[PDB]
């Protein structure tokens, strides 16, 4: 329904807030290809959502750029042009600034940053000038906005993904290239990222931390990324939109 | 269907974004009472979008505080316990902070903070531990992020309403009240509003206003409001959602 | 030294923040004449800074507008022309949005709003296209960034007071007026102000909330607003300065 | 005076801004050591703003890792243990995102972004601890705020560095390192990296992009890196620090 003829990419769709936007954005109408490492996990999640007519697991890397082409290739083929990324694909480090090794800092931002730099700049490569009404929604975070003692790099990242997000949208406003790009910035959300990070969601279900009292599930992601990939919010661009449980009002 | 059983406050729901709101809330399931202080733009507004079992008008002054009292027990006694309210009612002034009559600086910031104040103050009074999953939507603008040379009580009203919003939210959550509370933040939206603003349409338009080249319309506003009703955001609480066309992007 | 030649306004001079600018104003090399309520207070703050070669009380509610223009005058006839102007005076009320009197709500607005664009615009009109290098520099808050549950009106204030100053700054920019609009955003100080606010050193203090583990000293807001008040910061205009030892970082 | 017995590293500080805070950084009785890959520009800088006993060129580029630790030591043994760090060496790249070469890309953030990471942890390392009242200056830009449609790679790094800044600021609180972390955002400012940018001087002056009708001098920037080197912003870190003319403020 809100999603009709949308092709979306979403990278790192196989597991937490990535399977969430594929499965709501196929209930939306949408086709979907969704990408991870790992095979196994990534076809039982493809096949979990629905069938190869609405949905597909294409094996990829992020920061692969050269498997990006490949994946626009396979996705527009599959379903034609592509109107919708969704950069999701990102790993967390539980590291300080000060303890954080430079092997640590390189391949954190070779995913989280090159990997949506490599996205976005394809996407708009890809999507301009085709009357799509084209959306790339960029996955950055509360600590895009907010800084956090053991996720230095982290944070990094996620500034650069908010502010490089804001480039890519005015050029694209001011060429017509009929393409919109904003960020999604979740608060703490019950997915294996969180799990990996150890006493996390005790933690930030603190009062202190998250008003709340209590973490988001990954489809309070998916419900504002179905709004932003729908024309809907034809006038949206630029902007960052906050679903935090009320994190970074306080 | 998105908004199945809630009960809707729309203050200023007589014209541009504040009816869109109206309509898109009532197409979507919700009951809606708008309010305005003109009995026949008002009446009128109401019946464009449909019959008194779906939506009614209220004449009600939102700078008027005994009035909000009556306008919930109205509103209640129609359709059941309010579950949204939408404090959209506002209006702007084109003065400079050195230009500004303190009649001018009074009467804005009546309606456009006192307004808003009396009905988030007896929304969470009337909403909280309810169940209703309710949600309060406060009316800024791309005016409480940044300034204009000629909106001085404009910009102090919309600066006030967006962080006053934050201690609400906070408080609410805090104390488990079950009532979420945002803010909506537009661009410029072609409304009688702006059409009152000699020449801001072309003006705004402009791409170092505007980046797309043009302003927007009140629906644009109408789906994010829909959003921030509905269950799908029940994560999101003491934010500030923008659609703006890239306007505060750059 | 660093502000040869200047001539200060400082509203709310007489304690806490306030004493601690107009003192090191004075060190500076300016003049000030500082405000409040309180003669007997005034006074002897007055005294404990220098003599009336350097610095004098004149006995002023930053709400009363009339009053506003005596206070120009005075301080001109005193130092000669003004050329900073320090809306510092402001108070708190610790009620959340739904415990709000309108009383407290109309008080605390009267003062740290109305009061602000009181001093701010007639600090235009009196300022202006003079070659005095004017600043005009007001109170916010942290507050003006965030939210508090028990802080609702506090909160609106401080939130107008950011965004209305954004307005002034552009307007004196583009008309090449020669006068500067900023806002300070301190964090928690310990003042009398703070003392009123029950346990709110303690639980400021707390790393959750002020990440340095204690709140700062009058001073800390002192010297921010030498900087702002000098030549120094002449490119420097509708700008945000935080001193918070951390509290809005995380 | 302001700075006495401080010791600080300013990275690229051999032209521009660099050139301008190691200036003012002496004359506030600093030793300073500045680095820059050109020895002859290095050479000639250093002699012009004194002796090598309050200040010394080390040829360094930034995104060196290996050659950040002899730079500490050299400084060190030099003039006494480290108190202060300016990572202000950065570059500009004139692309989009969607014209930025992968090249492009990954040169700027190893400047930008990789040689202040270096700088900062190794900073925290070398001077925690120690009561030296430490200072960290990260520098960023109004282009970490806001976009450019032909600054994508510049956007990124300059996001990163505002963000991954209050992770340091936060840990080093924390922790009681006795080590504030802040970040300064200069408008457009006169400077051989503007000269470089064809038509950005004109451009950025105008007075929609920069509402004062003019750019900035490298000294606009030396004197609030000055406060924040200096012990008067002991209650200031994690902050953000614009002088950018108002450019952010509209
Ligand atoms: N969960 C939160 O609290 C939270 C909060 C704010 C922002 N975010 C952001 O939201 C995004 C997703 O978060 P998440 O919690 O859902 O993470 P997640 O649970 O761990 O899932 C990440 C998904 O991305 C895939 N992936 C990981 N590395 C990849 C790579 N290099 N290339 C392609 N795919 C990759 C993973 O599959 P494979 O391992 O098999 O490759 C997995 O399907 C992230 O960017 C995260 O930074 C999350
Ligand atoms: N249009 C924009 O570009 C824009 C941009 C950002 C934010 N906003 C905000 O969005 C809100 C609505 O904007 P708008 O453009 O749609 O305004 P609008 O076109 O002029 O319509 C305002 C509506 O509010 C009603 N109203 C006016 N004063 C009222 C009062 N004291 N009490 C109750 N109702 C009142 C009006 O009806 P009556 O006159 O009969 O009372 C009218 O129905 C405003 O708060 C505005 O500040 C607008
Ligand atoms: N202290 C903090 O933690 C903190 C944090 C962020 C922002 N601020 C802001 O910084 C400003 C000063 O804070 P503070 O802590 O130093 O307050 P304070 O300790 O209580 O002192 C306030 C000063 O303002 C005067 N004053 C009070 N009401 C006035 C009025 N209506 N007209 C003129 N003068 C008045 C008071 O003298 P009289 O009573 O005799 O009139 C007093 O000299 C305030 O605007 C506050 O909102 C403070
Ligand atoms: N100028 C502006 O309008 C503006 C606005 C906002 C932010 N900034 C930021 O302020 C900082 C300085 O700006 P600027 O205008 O003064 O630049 P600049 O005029 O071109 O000077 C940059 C200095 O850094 C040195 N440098 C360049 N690359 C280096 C490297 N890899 N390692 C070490 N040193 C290096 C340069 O010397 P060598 O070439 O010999 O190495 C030069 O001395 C930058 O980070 C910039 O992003 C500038
Ligand atoms: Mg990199
Ligand atoms: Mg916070
Ligand atoms: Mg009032
Ligand atoms: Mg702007």
């Amino acid at each position: 329904d809100r999603l009709k003829g949308k092709v979306a990419i979403v990278t790192g769709g196989t597991l937490g807030i990535g399977l969430a936007i594929a499965d709501k954005f196929v209930e939306e109408g949408a086709k979907v290809v969704i990408t991870g490492r790992h095979a196994d996990v990534g076809e039982k999640a493809a096949k979990s959502i629905g069938g190869t007519d609405v949905i597909r697991f294409v094996q990829h890397d992020a920061s692969d750029e050269a498997g990006w082409t490949k994946l626009f290739d396979t996705t527009e083929e599959a379903f034609g042009p592509v109107t919708t990324v969704v950069n999701n694909a990102g790993i967390a480090v539980s590291k300080s600034v000060e303890d954080t090794t430079t092997e640590e800092w390189r391949k954190l931002l070779s995913v989280n940053l090159d990997g949506v730099f490599f996205g976005t700049r394809l996407g708009i490569q890809r999507m301009k000038n085709k009357g799509l009404g084209a959306s790339i929604i960029n996955m950055s975070s509360i600590e895009g906005f907010v800084g956090d003692p053991t996720l230095g790099a982290y944070n990094a990242s996620k500034g650069a993904v908010r502010i490089m997000s804001k480039s890519a949208a005015l050029d694209c406003a001011l060429k017509d290239y009929d393409v919109r790009v904003n960020t999604v910035h979740p608060g703490y959300i019950k997915t294996p990222l969180v799990d990996d990070l150890e006493g996390a969601e005790e933690m930030m279900s603190q009062r202190t931390k998250t008003p709340m009292g209590h973490i988001g599930e990954p489809n309070d992601i998916a419900w504002i990324c179905v709004y932003l990939a729908s024309d809907e919010s034809k006038f949206a661009t630029g902007a960052e939109f906050v679903v935090d449980g009320g994190y970074t009002a306080q």
